[PDB]
């Protein structure tokens, strides 16, 4: 039961948008989301995690270019971004998208929150964004809440799946951080996909070490862009 590789193509402007390392250090790259999209696939891709970072900041909807991505895939894709009311809502899932994140929402809208998780299910997963300051396990995104309170609401309204990011500074710095994932998935029955914290295979081997605790996934991002590791690498490394 490997650990679910879910390679992040970030959406700025209805482009791709990537920190890569080249060979002189990093720059910014921009290129077609539906490239992108597709390489993951032919690397070997059984999701995609989509991102629309202009609806993330209200800047802008990549609305029809997020629908050809979804459409052109044989794989699913998991979107996020700005999904924070029924208007919102709506407009991801028609992109025809397996399932959407919601996330800021959470913490803003507890009940609409609570609403489209019954409504919706398996389609509704929801991010956490953990800042872990003296101990205590803050939400924030974009305070915001006790973690744990906040997690056991949702577990409780029925949400079917979570997304963890510890946006600690530098709280990513030697790895992931496995203690909060482990926390996370401890303390609900909805499986939990890592995010962040991911530089190298080692990163996902030790992500991986927790399938069995309830990390059903990695959302992979600027990591594959750091020509350290290829996408295909990544799934090997995961699975065996």
């Amino acid at each position: 039961m490997p650990l679910i590789l879910l390679p992040a193509v970030n959406v700025v402007e209805g482009r791709a948008v990537r920190l890569v390392q080249g060979k002189a250090g990093s720059q910014t790259e921009y290129g077609s989301a539906v490239d992108a999209a597709l390489g993951w696939q032919r690397d070997g891709a059984e999701w995609i995690h989509l991102v629309d970072l202009d609806a993330a900041f209200g800047r802008g909807s990549n609305h029809e270019l997020l629908a050809e991505v979804v459409g052109k895939l044989d794989v699913q894709v998991e979107l996020s971004g700005g999904i924070r009311d029924d208007e919102s809502l709506a407009a991801a899932l028609a992109t025809g998208c397996a399932r959407v994140n919601v996330g800021t929402a959470a913490l803003e809208n507890p009940q609409w929150c609570a609403r489209v998780i019954g409504e919706h299910g398996d389609q509704v997963a929801v991010g956490l964004d953990v800042q872990i300051i003296d101990g205590e396990h803050r939400l924030r995104g974009r305070d915001g809440g006790d973690l744990w309170d906040v997690l056991e609401r949702l577990d409780s309204e029925g949400c079917s799946r979570f997304v963890v990011t510890d946006i600690t500074k530098d709280g990513t710095l030697g790895g992931p951080n496995l203690d909060l994932l482990a926390g996370v998935a401890d303390r609900t029955d909805a499986p939990v996909i890592a995010s962040g914290g991911v530089s190298s295979l080692d990163d996902l081997r030790a992500i991986a070490t927790l399938t069995h605790r309830g990390v059903e996934g990695a959302i992979v991002g600027k990591a594959l862009y750091a020509r350290r590791f290829t996408l295909p690498q990544a799934l090997a490394a995961v699975r065996d």
